[PDB]
C-alpha cells in the first residue's frame, strides 16, 4: 500500500488522497504530530528537499506534490491516453492548482490581509477559473474533461468545487455544468466511498491545526 | 508546419524555462512580444488564453497556456522526459526542487525593500544547505554525467539554468560543489546548448529594473 508522510490535515497532501480515493486504490497515513517526527524523516535520508508531502509507492519514497501526483495519476490511466491529452490535462489542472493554492493560503496569510484575499479568490472564481471549466464542458458536451473518460482533471476540479462550496455556497450557482460535473463525479463508487463519514478525506483547516502546523514547520 | 510560437514580454520571467527546453532540444522557435497591456488585452479578446494569462506557446496546431503544461509537452516530444513512469517521477521530484529555488529567486525584486535583505539571505542558506547538497548527492550516487537515466533529460537543462542564475546572484555558491560545476561545464558544451549561450541567442538578460516595471504595466500589479 502506499504509504504518506504528511500532518494530520489537508494542505499539501489532500489532492493525492483524492486521487489515490478516486482510483480505488488503499493507502496509509503516518501523521507528523511533532518538529521532532519531521526530523526523524530528514535525519533517515527519507526527504530529498528535507520536506513532506512524501509518499512511499512501488518501493521509492516520492518527494514534492506535482512529483507524487504525475506518478499516481500514469500509474492509474487517470493521466489521458497519449501526450497531446496530457496536454490538456496539465493546462486544466494547473489552472484549478493555481486557485487552489491561494485557497490554502488564506489562514497562513497576514490576518490585515485575509479580507482582500478571500475577495479576490471569489473574484477569480467568478470571472476566471469557473468559466474556463464551465466553456471546456459546454464546448464538447461530455461527461469528463478530457477524452470523455475520467482524468485526474476530474477529480482535481471536484475536489476544488467542494472547496469553493465551503467559501461560497453561491460561487457556482451560474455553472450549471460544473455543478452537474459536481454531481456525476461525487456518484462515483469510489468517489462516494471517500466523501463519506469516516474516510481519509480531511476538514478544513481551523486554528489548532494551523498551530500545530507552525510547530512542525517552524513558521 | 509550423515553429513553436512563444507569447510573453521580451524578458526572462515565466518563459525563461522554455526557451532553454526548446533550445536545448534543438528546436528553432519564434516569439510574438508582448509590449503592453493592449497586446494582452488583444490576445484575451482573440481567445488565446485559457486562464486570461501568458506564458502561451502555440505548438502543433494547439495553443497551451500554464508553464508546467508547455514544458511537459515539450519534454514527453523530444524524449527528455525519461524512459518511464519510475525516471519521470524521478526527473518531477528534481525539476520540482528546482523551481522551488527559482521561483524564490525569481520573486526576489517584487519583495517590499524592508523585507529584501533577510530573503536574500534565506535564499543562499537554502542554495548552501539545501538544494546544491541534494543535487550534488544524486551525481555522486550514481556517478554519471546526467541527473537521469544516464541520458539528457529536462533536469539536466533545468538545473543547469539554475547554476548561471546562480552565479549571477554570488558565484561562490556552487564553490563547495564540484560535480555541479562539472556537469554545468559539459551540459554548457552539448552542440545545442552552447548555441543557446553563444551571443545572439533567444536567451534573455537578467531582469532589470525598467523590465520590472514594464511587467507591472503589462500584467496591472
Ligand atoms: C497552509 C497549511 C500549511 C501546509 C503545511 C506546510 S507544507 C510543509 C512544507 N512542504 C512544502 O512547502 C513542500 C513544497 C513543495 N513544492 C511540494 O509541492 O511538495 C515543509 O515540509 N516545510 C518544512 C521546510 O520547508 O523546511
Ligand atoms: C517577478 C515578476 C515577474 C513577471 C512575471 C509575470 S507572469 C504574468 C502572469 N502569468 C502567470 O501568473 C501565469 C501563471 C501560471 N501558473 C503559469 O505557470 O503559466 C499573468 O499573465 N498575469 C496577468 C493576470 O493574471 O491577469
Amino acid at each position: 500500500k502506499p504509504k504518506l508522510h504528511y500532518f494530520n490535515a489537508r494542505g499539501l497532501m489532500e489532492s493525492t488522497r483524492w486521487l489515490l480515493a478516486a482510483a480505488g486504490v488503499e493507502f496509509e497515513e503516518k501523521f507528523i504530530k511533532s518538529a521532532e517526527d519531521l526530523d526523524k524523516l530528514r535525519n533517515d535520508g527519507y526527504l530529498m528537499f528535507q520536506q513532506v508531502p512524501m509518499v512511499e509507492i512501488d518501493g521509492m519514497k516520492l518527494v514534492q506534490t506535482r512529483a507524487i501526483l504525475n506518478y499516481i495519476a500514469s500509474k492509474y490511466n487517470l493521466y489521458g491516453k497519449d501526450i497531446k491529452e496530457r496536454a490538456l490535462i496539465d493546462m486544466y489542472i494547473e489552472g484549478i492548482a493555481d486557485l487552489g493554492e491561494m485557497i490554502l493560503l488564506l489562514p497562513v496569510c497576514p490576518p490585515e490581509e485575509k479580507d482582500a484575499k478571500l475577495a479576490l479568490i471569489k473574484e477569480k472564481i467568478k470571472n476566471r477559473y469557473f468559466p474556463a471549466f464551465e466553456k471546456v464542458l459546454k464546448s464538447h458536451g461530455q461527461d469528463y474533461l478530457v477524452g470523455n473518460k475520467l482524468s485526474r482533471a476530474d477529480i482535481h476540479l471536484v475536489e476544488l468545487l467542494y472547496y469553493v462550496e465551503e467559501l461560497d455556497s453561491s460561487l457556482i450557482s451560474s455553472f450549471p455544468l460544473l455543478k452537474a460535473l459536481k454531481t456525476r463525479i461525487s456518484n462515483l463508487p469510489t468517489v462516494k466511498k471517500f466523501l463519506q463519514p469516516g474516510s481519509p478525506r480531511k476538514p478544513p483547516m481551523d486554528e489548532k491545526s494551523l498551530e500545530e502546523a507552525r510547530k512542525i514547520f517552524r513558521f
